[PDB]
């Protein structure tokens, strides 16, 4: 996260770090609990990943720290990409991972809502990107959870900035006109998060930009109302 601020211990209790430990153990990306046995995280993350026996998701963290070989953790049962997904840029960006065990709900760990079908229309003006990613193009991991305040951008306005890339209503752009405050490496997968009527809806998944917080360069974003049907799907599977 560029431009961020440390978050406090529960203020994000759907935001996870995505773990692989091959070949060593480290954060890989951010993903949100959905449901006792799901994640919803960026399809691009799996890039080269062959099985869901490497990976790890780590709930109910504020610091990486925190994660030492005695941390427990939720193994990952599947994986599963949207099949219209090729690249990050191209759209489709949306993955669930499908947990070994149930996830036991509490103050450190519960799930975010979807959004709402009919809340299609309906303008988000609280909006909130969060992950342990750089805080520019070439830094590391963050300790501390990091959390930042961005506005949402029209589809018709991302698009100007983007000439080259078609930007879908199935992406949604967030930023300032002035950068400052974006997503960056390590973040995707993760949040965007926003309050409406006193409850905190996922309408974004962190996908990609050119570059990290830059002028009139807005980070791009899964559009999660375009996929609550394919969630359901694939979720609510008879
Ligand atoms: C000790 O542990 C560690 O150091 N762990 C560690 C783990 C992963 C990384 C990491 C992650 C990413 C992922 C994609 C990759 C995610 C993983 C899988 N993958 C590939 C190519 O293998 C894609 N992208 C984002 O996070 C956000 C993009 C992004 C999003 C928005 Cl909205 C705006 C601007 C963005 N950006 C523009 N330019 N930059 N950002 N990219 N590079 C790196 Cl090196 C680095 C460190």
């Amino acid at each position: 996260i560029v431009g961020g601020t440390a978050s406090v211990r529960g203020e994000w209790p759907w935001q996870v770090t995505l773990h692989t430990t091959s070949p060593t153990q480290r954060h890989l990306c951010g993903g949100s609990i959905i449901g006792n046995q799901w994640i919803l995280t960026a399809a691009h993350c799996f890039y080269g990943v062959e099985s869901p026996k490497i990976l790890r998701v780590y709930s109910g963290i504020l610091n990486q720290s925190e994660i030492k070989e005695d941390t427990s953790f939720f193994g990952v049962q599947e994986i599963i990409i949207h099949d219209q997904y090729k690249m990050a840029e191209s759209g489709y960006d949306i993955a669930l991972l499908k947990l070994e065990t149930t996830v036991g709900y509490g103050d450190s760990q519960r799930p975010i809502c979807l959004p709402s079908k009919g809340d299609r229309n309906v303008i988000y003006t609280d909006c909130w990107v969060t992950g342990w990613g750089y805080r520019k193009l070439r830094d590391k991991i963050q300790n501390t959870l990091q959390k930042a305040k961005i506005p949402l951008v029209t589809n018709e306005e991302c698009q100007k900035r983007y000439r080259g890339h078609k930007i879908t209503h199935k992406m949604i752009c967030a930023g300032y006109r002035e950068g400052g405050k974006d997503a960056c490496k390590g973040d995707s997968g993760g949040p965007l998060s926003c309050k409406h009527n006193e409850v905190w809806h996922l309408v974004g998944i962190t996908s990609w930009g050119e570059g990290c917080a830059q002028r009139e360069r807005p980070g791009v974003y899964t559009n999660v109302v375009e996929y609550v049907d394919w969630i359901l799907e694939k979720t609510q599977a008879v």
